[PDB]
């Protein structure tokens, strides 16, 4: 896979975010993961967590996998880095995120956030208390 460039147009919560990709807005859902809405518990909790990372970088991209690049919504779907930190794998690892929507096809980085969950749900964190 391969990292290209984007930057931040808008936070919208834990499991999307609103980027510009080749000079044209896009929102962009996190593969692998699902956050709580914003309306559920940790909820507010994970769309901070990721609007913090994503204004904090001084360089966003935008990693596709080998599948489906939009969804049937017209979204993005991708690996979102933060200073070169997956933000996908961050929420997992804090337990803000559980794995999920794991198709066939777009799963490249599905073990290495199944690790990091493993850990959250160790640490009995946020989601997992
Ligand atoms: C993450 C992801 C979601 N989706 C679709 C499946 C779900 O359809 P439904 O809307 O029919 O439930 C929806 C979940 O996204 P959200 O968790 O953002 O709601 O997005 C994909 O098609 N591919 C993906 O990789
Ligand atoms: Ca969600």
């Amino acid at each position: 896979l391969h990292k290209e460039p984007a930057t931040l147009i808008k936070a919208i919560d834990g499991d999307t975010t609103k980027l510009m990709y080749k000079g044209q807005p896009m929102t962009f859902r996190l593969l692998l993961v699902d956050t709580p809405e914003f309306n559920e518990k940790y909820g507010p909790e994970a769309s901070a967590f990721t609007k913090k990372m994503a204004e904090n970088a001084k360089k966003i991209e935008v990693e596709f996998d080998k599948g489906q690049r939009t969804d049937k919504y017209g979204r993005g779907l991708a690996y979102i880095y933060a200073d070169g930190k997956m933000t996908n794998e961050a929420l997992v690892r804090q337990g803000l995120a559980k794995v999920a929507y794991v198709y066939k096809g777009n799963n490249t980085h599905e073990q290495l956030l199944r690790k990091a969950e493993a850990q959250a749900k160790k640490e009995k964190l946020n989601i997992w208390s």
